């Protein structure tokens, strides 16, 4: 008869023993290097030039356009959640408004200025963060001025980027997040904010590790700048540039930088804990690209996985790689799910 | 007029240019740490009592309970393809064949040892690996020998593991991997095949980082080996456990581990990070779960991201924390995907 | 008899307490004895006793003797006097032992620290934090300091 | 009955017993990085305009306003007992005499001036520090120069800053430490003594890391410059904020500080410790503040520890964190207490 075989073993040895510490419910949040908080969530939001929209993108409901009219009803609640941050980002539909130098990027009539103006005042406790590009406001769609020949002006581009920067400072914005990827535009940014006498009030937040990829799909559908699917790709750093993403991120907190972003997050969870020793004194950001969300419902959709569950494992995830702050578009939820206790 | 501003800029630092490094498709290639070539692909296989199965699991195409009768037509492309290796997985369907102590685990007759007989014969060039676990044979389900009390019994279900691990080695398996988790098996085990005198031809793949999580689903439906949803989490690490997971890691090597596998893959990249320093001399495996596999696919379904693209990013990713190995259900398709050149 | 500590039987006896009271329910024991070698033979014991996969051991690994226990004296009623008797209790400028300490108990089985007092001794959970990087690291706000 | 039950232990392991290093009370000096001797104390001053003054403030023995009259039979018995050293903090009170710009910081005829000339004098061996700020001279009593819009003007305030620090060194100070907490500080000050041609006599001892707080009570109470209680914090470091601590200490020691301060102390030891790491090759002072020291004496009061065992203990703990130098009110007190042997 085939029976069950049992080897010859020696006492256990104490370094083999680990169970002691994550046997009890509570010791799996004790063994956490950092806690998930509703401070650490900042909530982007995709400001409309038509002040009375509110338009869903492809389905995702932590992912519309909305115009100043609206803004209050929606950021009403989600403040009262304990919401602290958000991230603007600004979609100007009037026709005729993108051109070549990204003009309408600091329009003080814009959706973005006017949206900070707004928030301001309805909401003096948020905390506003402006993404800064011009890729939402170029003719081409471009994060930058190019040249007849297509490719990016650094110089040209980097001057403009700066000039937006310090406009949305001056504006109102706590906080400015460069998410270009043009070699120096930190350094830019920093100084004109020094020039402009802002540098000691507004907080740099750059997005110093952006892969180019797979992961934007839903985000360009509402943010209206097209790039295609993946093939004019800027200073987008290659998902296998580890080297690089190091090197930039060095860069960037070597220029100014008060923080930064890593991202994708999830499928770039080693680059947080890379970032993790580089940037060691500065807080980091990890943002879970509208690609990563979306595919977060799908597969839940699908029932491959429960859409709360892999939320939390996802999210501690970037804790435990070591970012400190979420820019995340489930941050509406977890205003919720972070609750549920007591 | 609202004029497009341009700031006041300095000339270019050489220390802000990193774009000449990544401006030329085979530049981003010269710039990842390891290119991803086909013997470093390891597929997963799932064997059933029934000699003459082939069931499909949910939907998944490479996720198949196949019998060892099925098994050569099956085997028969891939291995023409570049197939270097497996890691065989048995599901006993046979009633009254799982028990308290998962005797079936080693049974001479059964899918695993019937599988290494096959393939050894079959195809002598594959290099075969073994999953050492309890829980697709002990009556319960659990990784383990566990007391009327429910837990794991750590002393019976080692030395119970070292038994099974060791038969594999004796049937011609070249490699065991305990995915267990119970405290210093690993140490067992190679103690065992120390004993056994075959210490010095198996290869000990352990399953240092294995995270409890809502990631497995697909696995345990073809398994069958059923834990619920995730509750019942025997040596499964916390998610938030990164302690845990680098002294696991450094325990195992200790233990014997001539290699090391880290699973999840994408939701864990900065525990590779992590293994990638500790382990620094020892060969790093990433396992696509069949939940991020089955994510994949969903996501692709409802159109987020592009499948083969996905892949590319995803897998890359795993070499780029690190890894120099993947157990991934895409090897099939990456077994083509790897080939379109020239 | 002689009035100094004897490691050896009162780490036995030790043990025994702490397997005690992971049998009477406790999920976790923290010795703040100071005995050199206690973590091992108490982990040891909570092997033997087959409970070392439910008991975190939260060691005192970085106890040291001072002026700042006075409240506690009081309330626990163990009266050594006012700082004279210091068993195992680390000299305040002790950093190189406090360091020791606790690579040695983190050796011997520690799941987690627990550095005391706290404030007064900050750059020593600093210390901590580098050496038992993945082990969770608790600051105890003595009696004194919160009096 | 209950009975003393014994665990079965093994042989002791060498590796246990660390009790052989500190059983006897000499050993536990041996065990020390560093003795505490009496010239590493340094004992702080308010100069009142008061040529006649000497005010005890908040019943605190060694926090007193004293006038230049006063001074020699104040200083006398201490450089007695071997004090060499003291940092001098200026309080004027005439009316009408602060200012805007903290015109007064640097006047000739002010108590911090006139005292180094009267210190130079009557005390050719002692070494003369001067705190550098504003905050004591500015109407509005911050450490700077003010917008209207209340905030800081940094580039205005710095320059005056350099000014002042560069006149105390022309005033015969050997030791310039700036308090402000202002960006670069450090770096105009440098340049200003270079410039002056004075940078290779004076000692920069840079207050690098100097946290807002609930500590500083009673020295306001003497200084007189009143903010609040703590809410108009202006460069001072966020308690949690480790990051920017380092980041200072960094700054300050590349900008030409000779030394760096850390204060507070006590609550404060992790950073020095960071310091010692940082500032590896410059020497570090903690700052007992005038709350932490007060906080001593009133516990003692209450009988929650002995006055003379707690500040031993502390004033160790500085030197242990990594400190080599200490400024407290305490001083009279170890000078003679330092004595106490033979
Ligand atoms: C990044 C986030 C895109 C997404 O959510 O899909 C926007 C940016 C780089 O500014
Ligand atoms: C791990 C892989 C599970 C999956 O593919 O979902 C199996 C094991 C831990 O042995
Ligand atoms: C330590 C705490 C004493 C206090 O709170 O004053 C007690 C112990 C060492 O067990
Ligand atoms: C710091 C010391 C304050 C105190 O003793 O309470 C004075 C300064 C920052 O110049
Ligand atoms: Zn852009
Ligand atoms: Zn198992
Ligand atoms: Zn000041």
């Amino acid at each position: 008869m085939h029976t069950a075989e049992f080897l010859e073993t020696e006492p256990t040895e104490i370094s083999s023993v680990l169970a002691g510490g994550y046997n009890h419910p509570l010791l799996r949040q004790w063994q956490s290097e950092r806690q998930l908080t509703k401070n650490m969530l900042i909530f982007p939001l995709f400001i409309s030039d038509n002040p009375d929209d509110f338009t869903e993108i492809d389905s995702l409901p932590n992912i519309n356009r909305i115009g100043v009219n609206r803004l209050k009803d929606y950021l009403k609640p989600l403040v009262a959640k304990g919401l602290r941050s958000v991230i603007l980002f600004g979609v100007p539909l009037i026709p005729g408004t993108k051109d070549p130098v990204g003009t309408a990027a600091d329009d003080p009539a814009g959706p973005v200025i006017q949206g900070i103006k707004f928030i301001r005042e309805y909401f003096p406790e948020l905390y506003i963060i402006c993404d800064v590009c011009l890729c939402e406001y170029t003719s081409h769609g471009h994060c930058g001025v190019l040249y007849d020949d297509g490719t990016i002006n650094r110089e040209r581009s980097v001057s403009r980027l700066a000039a937006v920067a310090v406009n949305y400072a001056k504006a109102g914005a706590h906080c400015v997040a460069p998410s270009d990827m043009i070699d120096g535009r930190i350094r830019d940014i920093k100084r004109g904010l020094i020039n402009a006498n802002l540098a000691h009030k507004t907080f740099v937040l750059s997005y110093a590790a952006k892969f180019s990829g797979n992961l934007y799909g839903p985000f360009r559908d509402a943010a209206c700048s097209a790039p295609s699917n993946g093939d004019r790709k800027c200073y987008q750093l290659p998902p296998a540039g580890r080297g690089l993403a190091r090197r930039a991120l060095e860069r960037d907190m070597s220029e100014g930088a008060d923080g930064i972003i890593v991202k994708p997050s999830t499928f770039y969870l080693d680059i947080m804990r890379d970032a993790s020793e580089i940037c060691k004194d500065l807080p980091i950001c990890a943002y879970h690209v509208s690609g990563e969300y979306a595919m977060l419902h799908a597969a839940a959709e699908k029932g491959v996985v429960d859409l709360k569950t892999i939320a939390f494992e996802s999210h501690q995830g970037f804790l435990r790689a070591g970012a400190r702050l979420i820019i995340t578009y489930l941050a509406p939820e977890f205003l919720d799910w972070l609750d549920e206790e007591n």
